[PDB]
């Protein structure tokens, strides 16, 4: 992972959706309740430059406290165990990767729009990466787990 | 987008799913999901009609399918899925054909051995570019076998 994003995660805040996401295993991902099948909601950083993840699995909410680090790209999650955004613009997309020491990664976006610009950066990152499984919603499947 | 001057006969034997695609996630993503179906065997008759024998979660499935006036086509003996079109084979090492209603649409990457290949899956990724895929699964060699 070579790509990481002089990230300000204050300006990340607000609601997201996840458009796409890969993963190096199908298991991550292949199955509506595979433990890495998970739909952002909302990024909260807090004063203290934490990251909280809202987000929702097969239909639960989730509350994960991402904790940052030394390196501002890259949080340490409570249960994988980093969080790392690889590029964001902030106003349109963001895109980051799950991994443990299980590699995943997610296409977010603002709005419940298709947005193709979002899915191409996504489609480069990925290039470099062992990807086996790769999932795209459609903007129902945005609003709708 | 169909191989042109196939020979169904030189298609004959043990196949090996390396990757499949389909216009809909619920088609693949399940171990249970509709067309999450393994290639074992392409059965062309005499006649030039085609059997395909497959598993699905370990249960042997059969498609009969018969020839039309394209010889890359093959309409499905069933009520609801209907062709199978061959879009590219070499014969010897791989083989790209898609199953459609009429329309949701699944495609698969076979090979003779239960080897990952890279041409293969460059030919399978080209010709989904075409389409509207929104899931792409790929193999490996364990999971081949």
């Amino acid at each position: 992972v070579t790509q990481t994003m002089g990230l300000d995660i204050q300006k990340v805040a607000g609601t997201w959706y996840s458009l796409a996401m890969a993963a190096s295993d199908i298991s991550l991902l292949d199955a509506q309740s595979a433990p890495l099948r998970v739909y952002v909601e909302e990024l909260k950083p807090t004063p203290e430059g934490d990251l909280e993840i809202l987000l929702q699995k097969w239909c639960a909410q989730k509350k994960i406290i991402a904790e940052k680090t030394k390196i501002p790209a890259v949080f340490k999650i409570d249960a994988e165990n980093k969080v790392l955004v690889l590029d964001t613009d902030y106003k349109k997309y963001l895109l980051f990767c799950l991994e443990n020491s299980s590699l995943a990664c997610q296409c977010l976006v603002r709005t419940p729009e298709v947005d193709d610009e979002a899915l191409e950066k996504f489609d480069k990152a990925l290039k470099a990466l062992p990807m086996h499984i790769r999932l795209s919603f459609n903007p129902t499947q945005l609003e709708e787990c």
